[PDB]
């Protein structure tokens, strides 16, 4: 018998319209709902017993941690049920990485949790929606995708919800890994190629249902002639930690750095990230004295990710070396 | 009989030195003097003849707006002389990618400026500064090389200066573009493949000799529950325009679109870039209304290489429309 | 008006045809004519007054010289007409890079020739051929495309049809080049980035409206414990020169080096390839001594590319030193 | 107190000579000899004691079946004695990746195999050799290396051995994987990021022990006008196996279909390979019926890592299902 496997709907360009099928960039995000996008793949009643529930309509650039916290919430409930085998999430790109992550730290469970997007509106020609939601629901079902993490399945690829990241625009391969993909969905058939090394969903020792809401994290970039500016302005609006997206290997401006200092001894945690994205990482001691200054590195994380993860960190520990042994494991 | 090529030092990883060999990644920058580094390369007296100037001793994550300046009018006075022929400059690798953009738009000569740095410093083993300084000076030796732009001569490549991003950490590979090399250098010899097709050098509208103050263009990062705090801050702090680092194409959250039309009717112009950097470009009037607005869409450039676009192009005009004219140019 | 702009069909995935939309990799290709294709796209009436001929209907790893010339005679008097705005050509992947680089070398135009394929056939769900039939009469139909060679596009990118390469399979990404795309096209616009630095089209030195055929070029594989057997095979089939798709830079294994000597004294000629095809190329003298032993240095071709342009330069040339010009400027 | 690690010394790139420090691509392969490898590195002595020992003295090109087999017995017994924690391998690079994915499948040890090369001669300015050397033996002497199959270090990362290939000429990341690299090795330090999914060492049904002939296996390159010559000829000199390097998906000429259905029944073994080799995989009865005719499809392995796996498989089996079972598992 087939797996029983529920779509939830977030919004996003896969439930998105535009005015013609020229239009493949240019279009409203989140106007389909979950029942008609299931109604557009028939072919999904041959891989799965599927059912779909709405839980927003979003654009995913207007996401917030409230969001977040029920979409997790949400998981947890239907991965608890025994008439549940794995569970598709629709979402929109653009924070896709952000949500994949999250949900790949805190929910305790090793059924198949797969992340699923589009780059085009489901009215292009050439719509990338349909294919990507078959291989999402083909990839749930599949026992096989067990005990491997978040998943996102687009491009024809099996993507770890660790470190997939919106890396291109516009073209439909927009989702990259620094270490590569896990495997590949040809024909509703998975081909697997690599394991995840680090610690997630049923490993963690974070937990979604102990989680009431997340600590504040914000994010400042970092650029020539930057000053302390940004900064002091997120710590004063109320920011537990700053990621600072550096330049090259977590680097700080010499400007910046009694900023940084003074941040940190008024409490707030300080975690070197870069945007330097494509690969390498981060490391402890080299660019700064982390261990002087008692700054944290997000080893190869973007700062997007970054903060994802020290939002939950935090919910279990203040202290700057288990943030960085979190940083280390996960 | 030899060309005559200048080395401008300006400090940076490839003057850095580290406490042994094995100090690929922990060490110090700008430590070595220029004449040291061209003692250390007793070869490059067979490609040229150099001389050289140190103009300052940084590490490039710490360059202020005014050494960008100094550095431009020093270039612009060595570029007129006769006496020289091509001109090398080397530089940290964090803001590589900013000076270089700089120096393209400003220099209004066709003789080769070439910027180069290394990954290591020059006391580990497997240093990559001396085959990298070696290229550089092979390359601004060429005549091949005139009227191709600003050029970056790093990993055997000749990257175009305007798109060249530092890309991935740690590793000698660092520099990346997404519309590819322009050639390679292999054994003093120069490979061509591929022009620039974008305005520059000799081309340009605008020339460093006519600039003597930049206005104040600063960085605010998009990514999901952001606020408008850091908007607000930076331009209550002086900045003259905001280069918006968006998720995907641009996007701006809903609860920021409020403070960046106010901000743009108190005349801080808005572009949209995005944290999505290793291809694509974001789309004017796709995700935001820009027409309306009045915003400017930074096309393919990264937030960094943005903000160097329009702290020059602000020296000429405010007008908006100009102002995506000039990033739909250069 | 609308640019006047001919679709020859030659068959390929892009025609094909599979049992269910599910069946996206298995399929029939060359199964659908060129006017259900062009019927498939109405928004194609709004780019551009089109017009389409079957040429062929094949699969194109069946491809055969025959074929090449065929397609090749009938572009060069459809870019004599002056109805003709601009060409494209509908094609299969497996070897529609070795068409675009033989149109590249022998049609002396500068009117826009565009080769398409696409990944999917067009009955799978989220096939890729119907915008890539779109963007390629889009490319075909802009006065912009003039001059810059064979283009192809897929992706939404401009690909340069003399390296771009199928290299990634399944894929709707497939086609790369090293030295990165010319620029992309998203709704139904261009964008350049750069342009071509090798000769082509209307300043080429070949023609073929003077080649009747084509010699025979065939390619062996090199290996570890490789023999000389399918080297002297193809020879003594009647070889004119043969494609060495070395290990590495071109490398000959010590027991082929005299087979290839003889080949060489016997008037075949030896062009070094490799199968190290990402990126970099291939250099004259440095493995083996060309000079010496007379032989060809393929520079950055891949091996189904340099024969491509052994094949053509040998319609003009058997002089060595010339054959290596020529692999030096197309 | 220290690992002992012995360097088992082959030539190659790393152990060649070139005329002066510019001559990072014209040089002499195999010419320094494994302790004057090791007295470069007197860094070495930090990591753990290490012993050399001269195996051979190659250019990798020039490698055959013979120096395999006795390069594979001489590390079952290195990896027997307990006064052995790890084993590096120097080795030239253009069949680098040839030698580590034999020895990933035929070793059954779970002791690090580590094989390195470089991309510069030693003599070179910025040899890469050095800090390659250093990285290996960091990456032997760590516990955490052991069970993760055969590896290979350079350009600061750790490659699983089984699909690393060499696919830049001339640069120093020469070598990359579809599927990413597993980790990275900073200053003595590895870093982990995936693990292996596919068969090897320690759980290979494949032992060197018992392996003391192997098959003759050869490959044909398949393109354009591509007939049945060197696929007939390799057979009737003595191929037991053929690699067809096909376009695109393994894809057949119509004119090589009779011949190979032929060579099948006489029963030479018919593999499906291409050279689309930067991702995706052959789907097994896409582009040819392979049930019908028992061929083979390579699924991700490029041509020559293909032969390496067909050369090993086919001392135990000779049954065509066994054949696609082990391609599909190692
Ligand atoms: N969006
Ligand atoms: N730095
Ligand atoms: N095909
Ligand atoms: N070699």
């Amino acid at each position: 018998k087939l797996a029983n496997v529920v779509i939830l709907a977030t919004g996003g360009t896969i439930a998105g319209a535009g005015a013609s099928a020229a239009n493949s960039a240019t279009y409203q995000a989140a106007k389909v709902g979950v029942d008609k996008l299931i109604a557009g793949v028939p072919e999904l009643a041959d891989l799965a017993n599927v059912r779909g529930e709405q839980v927003m309509q979003i654009a995913s650039e207007s996401i917030t941690n409230d969001d977040l916290l029920k979409l997790g919430k949400r998981v947890a409930e239907l991965a608890d049920s025994n008439d549940v085998d794995g569970i598709v999430i629709t979402h929109g790109t653009d924070t896709l990485e952000e949500t994949a992550y999250f949900l790949n730290l805190v929910q305790k469970t090793d059924k198949p949790i797969v992340v699923v997007g589009s780059m085009r509106p489901g009215t292009a020609m050439s719509a990338d929606g349909m294919l990507n939601l078959y291989n999402a629901v083909a990839v749930a079902s599949n026992k096989d995708s067990r005990g491997k993490g978040v998943l996102v399945t687009m491009n024809d690829e099996i993507q770890s919800g660790r470190d997939v990241s919106k890396s291109i625009n516009i073209k439909t391969e927009a989702f990259k890994s620094a270490w590569g993909p896990l495997g590949m969905v040809v024909e509703g058939k998975s081909y697997w190629f690599r394991l995840p090394a680090k610690r997630h969903t049923v490993n963690s020792e974070f937990d979604i249902k102990q989680i009431s809401s997340l600590p504040q994290v914000d994010i400042a970039y970092s650029y020539g002639n930057v000053t302390d500016t940004a900064y002091k302005a997120l710590a004063q609006n109320g920011a537990k930690a700053l990621i600072h997206a550096g330049t090259g290997n977590g680097s700080v401006s010499s400007r910046v750095v009694p900023a940084l200092q003074q941040l940190r001894k008024n409490g707030t945690q300080i975690i070197r990230s870069s945007h330097v994205n494509q690969g390498g990482f981060v490391l402890r001691n080299a660019e700064q004295p982390d261990d002087k200054n008692d700054w944290v590195v997000a080893h190869d994380l973007n700062p997007e990710k970054a903060r994802i993860l020290a939002m939950v960190a935090m919910t279990k520990t203040q202290d700057s070396k288990e943030l960085q042994r979190i940083f280390w494991e996960y």
